[PDB]
């Protein structure tokens, strides 16, 4: 169960993999493999704190700008295998996944689909996600249904995600880049200097303490 | 004209007036009078830097929760009189102004309307504004017109405002609170500790330097 004082839903923008790869001489796929290991660390630290909703933004639509995207999706799917095997997290995908290459996308979907009984946590993984597209989907949704603010919310492409209490973005970038514009409207915003593949327990602690101290 | 390296459009969330009033023993109206003097300072500093679009969020819809709102609107209208007399800024109102008391709202509208020839600056003043209502208005707008992301943007209640390059929020609050969700998606986000009535040229300089250094 939850600890009063902690955020109920933490959103993390997994920024810095490209810079980390260049600084270490590695491939992009190798940075996303390490980044997936940091997602596994993150959800472990969240479970210790009773934080049961976690959304991570792994891939933007803008950063789909083919072979690389496939390898990155596959390193992410493989690196989530331990989370899946734990049974502690229901993994769900968000974003316009039909924009991704079909075979790597199916393998990522296959990992997530095997966690439908995972409990008590929910881990939302955003790939090919864009906030303006999310908002635009609420319009297409209302149209096909045949207007209050709560009706826009219900038709967001991310309507299954509740409000975000704390956003963490790594790499020192002080921007949201359209991450869940509706649900983060009132989120505490924390900026971590470290690149995502190097995200540490100290970084996690500093972020949580900043939320609790607000 | 503009200086390369500077933000083209600065949005400032004018936070801290209530806390400032309590800490100084003053009325809320007195804090908003001082806050309006800081808006006059802000636009002067922006003109020196060639920054020609400035949006300030003075009043949220949530913080409409009558006599007080009237006095606050009137202190704001009076405190903008010098900006109006300068001729350097076209003042425009945004937000659901029909939610405000009618006589103070008309006096604020009257100040803004007298600046239609102001040039080269544009100063947008948000009162009774809410970001989720802004987004919801884009739906009502498309409906009455009879869908691309650019069509949602065109029908925002704030469709006359372009993208924000730098957001400044005072009072140490590390939140956007739904300020222009569409236009701030890719804005640099700067958090200033000072309460808005105490906002200083050092605070302005630190914010601009943070943008230039990104």
């Amino acid at each position: 169960g939850a600890h009063p004082g902690n955020p109920r839903h933490v959103g993390v923008i997994l920024d810095g993999n490209r810079r980390w790869a260049e600084g270490h001489g590695t491939t992009l796929e190798a940075a996303y493999a390490r980044g997936a290991a940091r997602v596994a660390d993150l959800v472990s630290w969240c479970e210790t704190e009773g934080i049961a909703v976690v959304t991570v933004w792994a891939l933007s639509r803008d950063n789909l700008r083919a072979a690389a995207v496939g390898r990155i999706l596959d390193a992410t799917a493989v690196g989530l295998a331990g989370i899946a095997a734990s049974g502690r997290w229901h993994i769900r995908l968000i974003g316009e996944t039909d924009l991704l290459p079909a075979a790597p996308a199916r393998r990522l979907r296959s990992v997530a689909d095997r966690t439908a009984t995972g409990s008590p946590g929910t881990l939302n993984v955003a790939v090919a996600y864009d906030g303006r597209a999310d908002i635009a989907g609420a319009v297409r949704g209302l149209l096909r249904s045949g207007v209050r603010e709560s009706d826009v919310e219900r038709y967001l492409s991310t309507a299954g995600l509740p409000d975000v209490d704390l956003v963490i973005r790594t790499s020192g970038e002080r921007r949201l880049s359209g991450f869940l514009p509706w649900q983060t409207a009132y989120a505490e915003l924390h900026f971590t200097a470290a690149l995502w593949p190097a995200f540490s327990f100290d970084d996690f602690t500093v972020a949580l303490r900043s939320y609790r101290a607000r």
